[PDB]
């Protein structure tokens, strides 16, 4: 996804915040 959170909030259902920012699937997709 390689968004970013805010502290956890995502855009694109189903990808996953982490160091604010979103991944997917074990990887920034």
């Amino acid at each position: 996804c390689g968004e970013t959170c805010v502290g956890g909030t995502c855009n694109t259902p189903g990808c996953t915040c982490s160091w604010d920012k979103c991944t997917r699937n074990g990887l920034p997709v």
